[PDB]
């Protein structure tokens, strides 16, 4: 199709089918169910090109094909009526941005945008007006797109509008009135003195102020920008108290201020690493080098909470997206390593799997479920870590929602309004800690992604781009890796504000002003107005300052990455904000920045104390057997599969420990674990502390314990001194609602001016949303959280090998309990509690911080020892869960006494109190009571029993058996939760696959069977000659895993060198002077047009390179090698490639969700010269991808690949036979296949990451007698031999 468009044209290709075969069933149920007689349902993809100018014969082909993608799915004739889904008129679509930078890099400049809709025929001859409108309601997302009965109709996504002028706001005209009205047209927000502090401004400058000027102040003096409260003086039950809550958290810095770098001086902050060697390619030869240099840590953690209640995916998404560009521009640039995720929602209430303690209250209808959230969240954080490129490996996931008699009397208390947490941690440089000082004339400019309107319901609703951030992470790494070199002076994220905000905040921070040009700006809509254009919060934006005589260079840089970027303005020395417009010829900006930037009084908060009296537990309902079965179905003790399988873990190749534990990889690691470089076993500790329902009994203990379980979650990793251990502070709460004000303060007061300072734990970041509460009408009622702090640890590790996880032993073992509740037993506020629809009467608290010290203290000196088999932390569930998942992850049984815990037999299973249960040898119980009780712990350190082979959890009290069940049993139960979440939002039969494997016992878990010597290293012999081959680590834009690739052939003896498709393109590398090449993975081009297309077609179409490669690949020695992303690309270069005439294809895996996973495999014979000597190993790989699944055009095709054996790697089950069944094979391969190779052997492609596990430390589970090199190093230690 071709039709005028306005001054172009717009072209109209037909697309693949978009919907499998489970998805239509679950949308034909779904309108079974409400009433709509739909007999059938088809979907097919349908592609819009807005073309400037013609396309001749070879460029129509070339954009035809590069819209031919996706799972060869079932092809129907339209039939019913037309209903086409698209993005709502006035936004464009990420797939957009992506799909046209496809087409722009195949040299299709004609196509001015790519857009995607999904065209829906609906065969139901007897539906009415408003069941056909409720039928289109069913078919897409009202918050981001809209319903068309004409692919015609797509016309109107792409009209352009002229630019809007700015407006005045007339105060000189109409006095205050003018403002006033402003105030609530342009939604200002304005507090009354805010609008006398304006007035005056004005009236004193003698002009009317522009509405763009009158909304970046607003925005700049919203609650979440300038944190009134957080600054604020206090008066308290009638006294005024010293100090506001920030000088409060900067307390703790003032105390500790050992190992910090930066702190409360950046968009994050800094703590002192470890001398390592960073890895990364030279600037002048592009080759892979060690650097060994100080490799210091920063950490932030952000929220996005309000955005996730109207769209959660893209509220998730961009919550990780600030804060990963938070990391990036700490000092003068920084590169974001690892992440965590963090979610509090109300109840899920699952269909057909409803809760006993389960109530509707009802929501407002402009906000999503909690369902929803925990649905469309995850998938969006997970999305924009994944595509960027940073594992997620630890969180939290907590539920909600119960009429309970706290501080205010009876009310609704939960998480209407949801937090969405993200944050993480980075290195940077030492020299790069501190900004740079701005110089007058200095270059202003914005690098990464055009201005949408974003910013400004509709106007809660983010946009994520992942890939447009990774491109801006790879110039921010060419600057530092720079050094003393590096450009950038200053730099800084874009976020609340836009450029509002952001720019003002830049230079001011530098003792600067600054004179733009708002047409210099990247924008992708003309219409906008220049209050838009600045204020709008469009993502994946930063803003940075380089001197004149830089640019040459940041040019150079920004064009090889193809990251968008634009000089905007320049600094200057007087202290003044201008914005002109040369399309308008004026001025939408001219202030002084002290006026700008100016402040109203400070807030003065005058109030008082509310104290829940708390009421006993009512056990009539409750037994221990029934208690058990209903906590571990509660969602925040439940397991949490769904949110982590879902989240690449391996990226980077630096991750020691994720949150899959042992063999049978069991969720339940209670802290994150990364190596500081690819050549050192130092490395950096993550985990969380958090406990809000405790507030509604007690603030100031939900602070304490949130601080007290991040400790116990981080204790069994080696770290040393406490005071290495930093603390991110975010606190949510509603302020205003009676009694959280009083809560917030002493919370505060609790943790940064005596918990921490006694401890020795800093505070050096932190952050607050301040009104977690949701009101509607359900016929007035109001849904308010707990005070909720969120406390995140941070730290250097000494030996990323030493740490433990809950995975028991079987071997002669003691288990011992450290109580530091010192038997209190506390039940009020427990899961216990909440499971029962109770509160109960008092929470748990840290009772003793001395001995929490030696706790901590005692768990070093065992950890250090090697004293320790296994540990797990108390928290949600108690001991009773503690025990239990401890048992899952050894996939044993245990035998325990609790007797010595009290009479109460429920208070000491179920209680939080701080603690957890160490597994030691036992021959070594007394020296370890010794060892704690010289820390003085103990009358709080129990013997509860041993960890037996089998499938009994026992608890006793003396001759009474307090407790017994099937380990099995509990274990599944545990895991229902995620079990329905994944088959209400992933393909059934696969989460259903899962789920069921769980309850077979005689699973052995993830085993190994090596065909050869795991440390012989036959490549020593050709690395001792000096003689290094060189490989070319080939990536493109959005690729993310080049640095880990790099360094596994490295270790081989290569010397790999940086390949970017730009420098092919440029004639900067020729592959004639290479004679290996490695495609690697990563997301290029975010897998838009299909995973690895955008990459093979952009060679295919362009001749010159893809000649090379066709070369490449037919000289008689060459060796190529293709990973996960590089596979896909590859796969879909066939053409160039000799013998390759039979490989498949790879798509969406079968149950349409990005699989991360730790996957057993078997290598098969064939010619690959890779794997030579391997052949018949069964052994774990690093599976990270979502369009893994091996597709054949028919059977025939498949069984001419098999027999013609070119199959090199096959997925198996742990009892080690070949598999399809999820997720032992992860994403539905035929016969397993996952790897296959050429005839002559020169060329193997696979999906798993080899080089993301060659370190035996960075295997999720490994044996224990494996050395620093696992069974993966042979495949690049074969290539090097190889080559002679
Ligand atoms: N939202 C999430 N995203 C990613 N991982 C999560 C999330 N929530 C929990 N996890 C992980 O699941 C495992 C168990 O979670 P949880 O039981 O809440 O931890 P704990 O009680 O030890 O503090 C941990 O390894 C944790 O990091
Ligand atoms: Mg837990
Ligand atoms: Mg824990
Ligand atoms: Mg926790």
């Amino acid at each position: 199709g071709l039709v005028p468009r306005g001054s172009h044209m717009m072209e109209i290709l037909r697309g693949s089918p978009a919907l499998s075969a489970f998805r239509i069933n679950k949308l034909l149920a779904r309108f079974q169910a409400a009433n709509l007689q739909v007999h059938n349902i088809y979907a097919e993809y349908v592609h819009f090109a807005d073309l400037n100018a013609p396309l001749n014969d070879s460029e129509q082909a070339q954009l035809t094909r590069l819209l031919q993608y996706g799972p060869a799915l079932s092809s129907h004739t339209p039939a019913g009526k037309l209903l086409l889904v698209t993005p709502r008129p006035g936004t464009i679509s990420p797939w957009s941005s992506k799909a046209t930078d496809i087409a722009h890099n195949c040299g299709l400049q004609q196509v001015d945008r790519l857009e995607r809709g999904v065209a829906y025929y609906i065969e139901a001859s007897t539906l009415t007006a408003e069941q056909w409108r409720q039928v289109a309601a069913e078919l897409h997302d009202r918050m981001m797109e809209t319903v068309f009965s004409s692919l015609t109709d797509a016309e109107k996504l792409f009209i352009h509008h002229q630019p809007a002028p700015v407006s005045s706001v007339d105060l000189l005209g109409e006095g205050r009135q003018a403002l006033i009205d402003a105030n609530l047209r342009l939604g200002l927000a304005l507090a009354e003195d805010e609008i006398d502090y304006l007035q005056e401004a004005f009236t004193k400058l003698g002009r009317n102020p522009n509405d763009i000027e009158l909304y970046m102040f607003a925005q700049a003096n919203s609650e979440h920008c300038r944190h009134k409260i957080f600054n604020a003086d206090w008066i308290i039950d009638g006294k005024p108290q010293p100090k506001s809550l920030f000088k409060m958290i900067k307390n703790t810095f003032e105390t500790t201020p050992d190992y910090v770098l930066s702190a409360y001086k950046d968009n994050a902050a800094v703590m002192e690493g470890s001398a390592v060697g960073r890895y990364f390619a030279d600037h002048n030869t592009g080759r892979y080098d060690f650097h060994q240099e100080p490799a210091h840590i920063l950490m932030k953690v952000e929220t996005h909470n309000h955005p996730t209640a109207i769209s959660p995916w893209p509220g998730a998404a961009t919550g990780s997206g600030g804060e990963i560009r938070d990391e990036g521009a700490t000092g003068r640039g920084a590169k974001p390593k690892a992440g965590l995720v963090g979610f509090s929602v109300s109840n899920l209430r699952i269909p057909g799997f409803e809760q006993p303690w389960e109530e509707d209250f009802g929501k407002p209808e402009r906000i999503v479920t909690a369902l929803d959230i925990m649905t469309e969240g995850p998938l969006g954080g997970a999305a924009f870590n994944n595509e960027f490129g940073r594992p997620a490996l630890t969180g939290y996931f907590r539920t909600y929602e119960e009429k309970v008699n706290s501080h205010n009397g009876e009310e609704l208390r939960g998480y209407h309004k949801p937090i969405m947490l993200a944050g993480g941690i980075g290195n940077i440089r030492a020299d790069h800690v501190q900004k740079g000082e701005i110089v007058v004339g200095a270059k202003l400019i914005v690098l990464g992604g055009p201005a949408m309107n974003i910013g400004l319901d509709f106007a809660s609703v983010q946009r994520d781009n992942p890939e447009m951030e990774r491109r801006c992470q790879e110039v921010i790494d060419r600057c530092w890796q720079l050094g003393d070199a590096n450009p950038i002076l200053f730099i800084h994220d874009v976020g609340a504000g836009g450029l509002s905000n952001a720019m003002p905040e830049l230079v001011s921070d530098g003792g600067r002003g600054g004179k733009f040009e708002l047409r210099d700006i990247l924008s992708d809509e003309p219409g906008m107005s220049p209050l838009e254009i600045w204020c709008n919060e469009s993502q994946e934006r930063y803003v940075l300052a380089v001197a004149a005589d830089q640019l040459p260079l940041f040019d150079e840089l920004c064009k090889r990455e193809r990251a968008p970027y634009a000089v905007i303005g320049d600094a200057t020395e007087e202290q003044h904000l201008s914005l002109h417009d040369n399309h308008f010829d004026n001025q939408p900006i001219d202030l002084p920045l002290d006026v700008l930037l100016g402040k109203t009084p400070k807030m003065t908060r005058d109030v008082q104390t509310l104290k829940a009296k708390g009421d006993a537990l009512n056990r009539a309902d409750i037994t221990i057997a029934d208690a058990v079965k209903r906590v571990l179905h509660l969602p925040t003790v439940a397991e949490k599969t769904f949110l982590v399988t879902i989240g690449d873990r391996t990226v980077t190749g630096m991750v020691a420990r994720d949150q899959m534990v042992g063999p049978w990889q069991v969720p339940v690691a209670d802290c994150a674990v990364t190596t500081a470089s690819l050549d050192s076993y130092y490395g950096e500790a993550m985990s969380i502390g958090e406990r809000a329902p405790v507030a509604l009994l007690d603030f100031a203990a939900s602070a304490r314990l949130a601080v007290g379980e991040a400790l116990t979650n981080i204790a069994a990793t080696q770290i040393g001194d406490i005071k290495r251990i930093k603390l991110s502070a975010n606190w949510m709460a509603a302020a205003g609602h009676p009694g959280e004000d009083a809560g917030l303060y002493d919370a505060v007061k609790a943790v940064g001016e005596e918990l921490c300072p006694q401890l020795g734990l800093t505070i050096p970041v932190g952050k607050d949303s301040m009104s977690m509460k949701t009101r509607w009408q359900e016929g007035q009622r109001e849904m308010t959280s707990p005070l909720s702090l969120v406390i995140s640890a941070f730290a250097r590790v000494e030996d990323v090998r030493h740490t433990l996880t809950p995975q028991l032993s079987t071997e002669d073992n003691a288990l011992l309990l450290i109580d530091l509740g010192k038997g209190h037993n506390a039940l009020g506020a427990t899961a216990l509690a909440q499971v029962y629809r109770q509160l109960g009467d008092k929470p748990a608290d840290v009772r003793d911080v001395a001995q929490l010290k030696g706790f901590y203290d005692a768990m070093q000196a065992l950890v250090a020892a090697r004293k320790l088999l296994a540990w797990h932390d108390r928290s949600d569930g108690g001991l009773l869960v503690t025990l239990a998942e401890m048992a899952f992850a050894g996939h044993c049984g245990v035998q325990v006494d609790i007797a010595a815990l009290g009479d109460d037999h429920l208070a000491a299973l179920f209680n939080e109190e701080l603690g957890g249960v160490i597994q030691v040898r036992a021959e070594d119980r007394d020296a370890v009571e010794a060892l704690l009780a010289q820390y003085g712990l103990a009358d709080c350190v129990h013997y509860l029993g041993q960890a037996l082979a089998g499938d009994r959890f026992v608890i006793t009290a003396n001759d009474q058996t307090v407790f017994s069940e099937s380990r099995t049993t509990l274990r599944v139960w545990w895991a229902e939760t995620t079990w329905q979440m994944q088959r209400l939002r992933d393909n059934p039969q696969c989460a259903d696959q899962e789920h069921e494997a769980k309850a077979n016992d005689t699973d052995p878990g993830l085993n190994v069977k090596l065909s050869f010597d795991i440390n012989e290293d036959i490549a020593a012999p050709y690395i001792a000659t000096g003689a290094r081959p060189k490989v070319a680590v080939l990536r493109e834009q959005g690729v993310n895993s080049h640095v880990e690739m790099a360094a596994a052939f490295h270790r081989a003896g290569f010397d790999a060198i940086d390949v970017h498709m730009s420098d092919l393109l440029g004639g900067r590398i020729g592959l004639g002077n290479f004679h290996a090449l490695v495609a690697c993975g990563g997301f290029s081009y975010g897998d838009v047009l299909g995973a690895g297309e955008g990459w093979a077609k952009s060679i295919l179409f362009n001749h010159r390179v893809r000649d090379e490669f066709e070369t490449f690949f037919h000289r008689p020695q060459t060796l190529a090698l293709g990973v996960c992303n590089g596979c896909q690309m590859m796969s879909n270069l066939r053409e160039l490639i000799p013998g390759s005439e039979l490989w498949p294809r790879f798509v969406r895996n079968h149950s349409d969700r990005f699989e991360a996973r730790f996957s057993l495999v078997e290598v098969t014979q064939s010619p690959s010269l890779l794997l030579q000597g391997m052949v018949g190993s069964q052994m774990p790989i690093a599976v990270s991808h979502g369009e893994g699944r091996v597709e054949v055009r028919d059977d025939a095709h498949l069984a001419a690949l098999e027999s013609k054996g070119l199959v090199a790697l096959r997925y198996v089950d742990n009892f080690g036979k070949v598999t399809e069944t999820y997720p032992a094979n992860p994403n539905g391969s035929p016969n397993g296949i996952t790897a296959v190779t050429t005839e002559n052997g020169r060329v193997t492609i696979m999906m798993p990451h080899p080089e993301r596990v060659f370190r035996t430390v960075a295997n999720s589970w490994h044996p224990e007698n494996w050395g620093e090199d696992s069974p993966w190093m042979r495949i690049f230690r074969n290539a090097r031999k190889q080559l002679g």
